[PDB]
């Protein structure tokens, strides 16, 4: 029948946990602001303040531009989804029987098209304050973790973490509130019919990851040009520091931070929450929950989140307060103590969430069919991908930290050279898919199994219940990173330095992890939605040994390809300008190498700036256009083929990408570190090992933080976009085959 | 209906033309045998014979070695496919209703079990063979062709082409006259069972691609060792010339290219062409042509073979005759005029053989059904695939020669360092698949809508039935390799080594289009073999949204990922100790460095031998295994979603592998030679931006040489091996679901 939780408290429930969030990360914002320093030793708090001045100012221009870009797309592309949908039924202003019952009228398509239209636009314009706040927080940050490092590691990690904590926190319980206002809002016209209200609201991740995928390209070229660029000058060539400020490419390096590997990869993040909340939604909509009007239980995923939140917090006030870092042995498994507390606390939670927001027997909507389905089936839906996850970070961790084999034999590959360095990491990254994969398999399996595409929506949904807690971690990372470049740039003690590079290196972990939990949410979600596809389009069977779907397949399995193709592509010319550019400031600006003179940054800002934005274009248009192309001129069973296989096929590159280079850096920052006979043994700084390792480093810049962690946004948005346009694709595409 | 050429016919023009091409072989093989020399300036000449010898003596003291655990594993295997086979009907000896007419009887399943484990040790030792040839003409012609290069490059290209030339015909005609064999001997038990018949047949290509998978990888781990050792501490460390006489891992270092580059790709490509004509012969064998017992029809495939030897000969003249070489400008054009004249010639050719052997109407086996097709569309089937094989060898060429631009921006990019090298090169290789795919995708809609399975299996012989050239240019490269290597080690003048250096640039591209086509054909054989499986394996639907295919999907996905881990990381390794070992030769053995002293080659052929023969186990294990243990474990439905799933990403893994290591190698030459002012900017030898290509090239060696190549095996033998094991697997497999 119902559940234990009543509607009306599932409706208060939902925006306090949201409030409880932002409330928390406000606070958490407020206790950093403790840390002071002003640019109007006194001198040290002076030059990280204004160094710190042109990171914000750098990170802010560059997002303006970057969203003014985006933002003219974005309302381009509603009107296509307005008039592609509102085309489906002539844009008939007449009820029609519902599609999913017969006997009951439903809201026009057009109603829909046009709601489609402001759930994109709300997801696109959620998606950019995401990014946006996660910058504003970090370029807040950064020097802040700079000076509290003057008194221990354990100090600068608190401030790294609770800001980290202030993004994951603000993004996670906006994505959630504005989800809930948005659908309270379309339920006032929906009335009844929940069908269309929960199928108008699938935009909103439609939205969210048509910004992301721009926000992540873009970010990720800007950044990736000047990393490689002022790394290989700088400590490949003329032998200084690695963040040194007589580099002209550091502030456009520093600022890169905040612009990818924060802003874009929010954006990322909040697409993977909108998308599988909305998969989980369109499916219940048209279930038992949706069909008899159960709020509660429709509203399940919302509730699964908002005690997400909560667990969060408490997950956070471990690393917070309980417990303190004295030595570096200790930041890393500080952070994944955050993960395995999470997935504990939060195993509880969605056992209590299941217990009182499930009647105990339901039917799923699966493929036309009523399944029966129990509330003990669905905790283990989302405790399995839940499980997936923490599984997916511990692998991942073991793939990227220095502090176990594989690294440190990639590190000590560096001994016969970067071709061995090399060999070694792409070796790396390719074994690191294996477990994943298997995780991935296993979590489809038991989620599908128990209730088709809604378990593994919920699965996906399930692997980010943690999100407030990933992100933090996460974005944990680039604070700690700006923390480092700062302290070179402001030509603190090597004390200061060794510190933030203890900080940024775990960094570099909780990044490979984070994108783990990316690709493999996006691989459940992109499941569903292609099931939720397949019924909407009316397609009977998606059968591989049809020439049809096969092509599809094939087709589908290439695109992560040319899609890195692509970005590589971009970040290696920008990169191969950078160098120049650099090597110009050298070479012919006296007393810069002396030490004497400023370097220009703009002009390596300007590099960054013009490739990045410029180039995010293509692939963020094959992305975009193929489901359109391939729906309307192949049709729905082709792009059935193209979902399959972009899934499957992208997911193995996307993980090998992001870990292989996670695996260089970590291995360069090894060698750095020194602290062990073999890591000394590789060292000096300046060492041809060391310098073998900067070539690996260089050369997984643009495939950890290009390519390859867009690679999952290409993946899950295709999918929502095919199940956005199905019946348009259903009712006037395959043009191929109808003229012949 | 029946065709215009009489059953009898067909039985003599099958072996004719084989034994033609045996003629035709032989009598190449004799004039190589006029470039005379000895060793039992003429002191170059004894010289040359001295080096021959200490190769011949590598390349086969190797393969014996490898052939050894080889043929041991081809009979432990053999006893499988008996036991397994056998086990179907309880190794019972009465005869049975046939699978495909029950209103008829068919010989016992336990007979089938024996013909498959026969035509399977068949293979496996036609396999052996065609590698063995080959190394033994390539180890004869390598000498030859330094010294003919005394008289200008066109000489030395004919002795060398020649000599490709004895490879090819070896191989088709050997191939084409044991198959032939085979199914007239197994015809002797089956008499009307031609279902039993070629289903038994269908064990020579499992058989084939079984001994080319380990001689793939087992061959290119000892290359590729050897040749990242030799060039780093050679050209990179100590700056001595390529294949210096010094250098203790030149020996090893060309023994490699005989053991993998020519025996290796020798048994990859019989593998290729045994299951292509298998795979057509099963389904005719159920189609018209077997039920109504039509012999010329049926053999249609092996007819088309037959053919194409005849035009590949005629095809050869026209470089070895009709057609004369001055300019190193004219090589690639040459070479590339063999795949041109070829594909038109056999154009014609399929047709005149598709007028004359086939009934114009007739039907194909379409899973369950009889589909009616016309002989004119078989026409189209086979040439779409033919006409696919140009297509991708134009592509393959203008990313993988340095007269174009991509590998020119390559070459140009190292000007930045070889990390912008190596990005640039990876992003080439992900942009190189995409109109491959797009090829291999037409050649598939087409093919599969004219006749099924029967089709695609027929376009895989189209596109492999100029086999003969294809081996010609490819074979031709290795020896022109070894020939340079050759003058190296002589101490010939400048004007010789520069002269193979542009016969051996012309190899690289050449074996890149080699890759090519395997992996072009290798596409297109899977999958019909993965619907032949389909069938066999009483599957009524593949269909993608179940459990268990999209299981098999994702898994078989990553397959290809984890074998390349593992070979790459081979390589590194064996690269590593190489290294260790050049080096320490270097710096103890007194004037080495000079040339007062011989270096120790025998242990660094050790280190090589020893990596090999160990490091193939895994990989072997790892593909053969698959099928057996998906099949048993979950079953058919989940092994289709496998063999799809291996198939769609390992053939964009396979071709950017290939393209970068092609593009990395070309863009190195091409500082080398310095034939323009471009290339001369990046040089001379020696120079920053030539040692960061020699990076780039080491890295790019196991990718193209290794892990890449090796894959198009893998991809195929799992679909035959799953074909071969389908009723076991139908009948005992899927354990994990029936006992649950
Ligand atoms: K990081
Ligand atoms: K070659
Ligand atoms: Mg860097
Ligand atoms: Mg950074
Ligand atoms: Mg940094
Ligand atoms: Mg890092
Ligand atoms: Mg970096
Ligand atoms: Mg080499
Ligand atoms: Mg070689
Ligand atoms: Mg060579
Ligand atoms: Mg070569
Ligand atoms: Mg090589």
């Amino acid at each position: 029948g119902a559940a234990i939780l009543p509607d009306l408290g599932t409706e208060i429930l939902i925006p306090v946990c949201a409030v409880i969030g932002i409330a928390f990360a406000l606070f958490q914002w407020l206790l950093v602001s403790k840390v002071k320093l002003s640019a109007v030793d006194h001198n040290v708090v002076v030059k990280c303040a204004e160094i710190q001045n042109a990171i914000s100012e750098g990170a802010t221009s560059f997002l303006f531009t970057e969203y003014k870009y985006v933002g003219i797309f974005m309302v381009a592309f509603a009107i296509l989804i307005f008039l592609f949908l509102g085309s489906v039924e002539g844009f008939s202003t007449s009820p029609q029987a519902c599609s999913y019952d017969k006997t009951k009228t439903c809201k026009p398509a057009l109603a829909t098209a046009i709601f489609s239209t402001v759930s994109f636009l709300l997801g696109g314009v959620t998606s950019l304050v995401s990014g946006f706040l996660g910058m504003k927080i970090a370029t807040y940050a950064n020097a802040r973790t700079t000076l509290e490092a003057r008194k221990g590691v354990g100090k600068a990690f608190i401030t790294a973490f609770r800001s980290g904590a202030v993004m994951g926190f603000l993004l996670a319980a906006n994505g959630l509130l504005v989800l809930y206002i948005a659908i309270n809002l379309f339920k006032i016209y929906y009335g009844d019919d929940w069908g269309g209200l929960f199928h108008a609201i699938t935009g909103y991740g439609l939205g969210g990851s048509s910004m992301a995928l721009f926000g992540r390209v873009g970010g990720g070229i800007y950044t990736k040009a000047a990393d490689v660029g002022a790394d290989l000058v700088g400590k490949v060539e003329r032998n200084i520091p690695e963040d040194d400020p007589r580099n002209p490419a550091v502030i456009a390096d520093n600022v890169g931070d905040n612009v990818g590997d924060i802003a874009g990869m929010g954006s990322d993040l909040f697409g993977s929450y909108a998308e599988s909340s909305c998969a989980a939604l369109v499916v219940a909509s048209i279930s038992s929950f949706g069909l008899n009007h159960e709020l509660t239980a429709m509203l399940y995923p919302l509730i699964v989140s908002s005690v997400g939140i909560l667990v969060c917090l408490l997950t956070t006030l471990f690393a917070t307060d309980f417990f303190e870092i004295k030595a570096v042995k200790e930041i890393e498994p500080a952070l994944k103590k955050q993960l395995v507390i999470s997935t504990v606390l939060m195993t509880i939670g969605v056992a209590v969430v299941s217990f009182v927001a499930l009647p105990t027997s339901f039917t799923i909507f699966n493929f036309g069919v009523q399944k029966d389905v129990k509330s003990w089936q669905l905790f283990l839906c989302v405790a399995v991908g839940l499980w997936a996850g923490l599984i997916i970070g511990f692998v991942t961790e073991y793939y990227t930290s220095n502090a176990y084999s594989p690294v440190q034999d990639v590190a000590d590959s560096c001994r016969t050279g970067a071709a061995t360095n090399v060999i070694f990491g792409l070796a790396l990254g390719y074994k690191s898919v294996i477990i994943p994969i298997f995780a991935i398999a296993i979590s489809i399996f038991v989620s599908f199994t128990f209730a088709a595409m809604y378990g593994i929506a919920v699965a996906a949904l399930g692997m980010l219940s943690t999100i407030a807690t990933g992100l933090a971690i996460d974005a944990y990372g680039p604070i700690s990173d700006n923390a480092g470049g700062i302290a070179e740039m402001a030509g603190m003690s090597h004390r200061i330095r060794e510190r933030t590079d203890a900080l940024d290196a775990a960094g570099n972990t909780t990044a490979a992890i984070g994108k783990g939990f990316a690709i493999g949410s996006a691989a459940l979600v992109s499941l569903a939605l292609f099931g939720a596809f397949v019924s909407r389009a009316s397609i009977t069977t998606v059968d591989v040994l049809t020439p049809k779907v096969f092509i599809g397949l094939i087709v589908g399995a290439m695109l992560p390809y040319w899609f890195s193709a692509m970005t590589m592509k971009s970040v290696g010319s920008a990169a191969l300008k950078m160098v120049e550019e650099v090597r110009r400031q050298f070479n012919t600006i006296p007393g810069l190498m002396e030490g004497t003179a400023k370097p220009d940054y703009a002009t390596c800002v300007k590099i960054s700036t013009d490739a990045s934005i410029k180039e995010m274009i293509p692939p963020g248009a094959l992305v975009m256009l193929t489901p359109l192309v391939v729906g309307i001129l192949f049709g729905v069973e082709t792009l059935s083929g193209v979902l399959a296989g972009s899934l499957v096929s992208g997911v193995q590159i996307a993980i090998s990408a992001s870990n292989t280079g996670g695996a260089w850096d970590n291995a360069k920052k090894y060698i750095e570190a020194g602290a062990s006979e073999h890591a000394r043994s590789l060292g000096p700084k300046g060492s041809d090992c060391h310098k073998a390792a900067v070539i690996g480093d260089t050369i997984g810049d643009p495939l950890k933080d290009t390519s390859g962690p867009s690679l999952n946004i290409l993946i899950k948005l295709m999918a929502v976009e095919s199940l956005v346009f199905a019946p348009f694709f259903a009712t006037h595409g395959g043009l191929l085959f109808k003229i012949f």
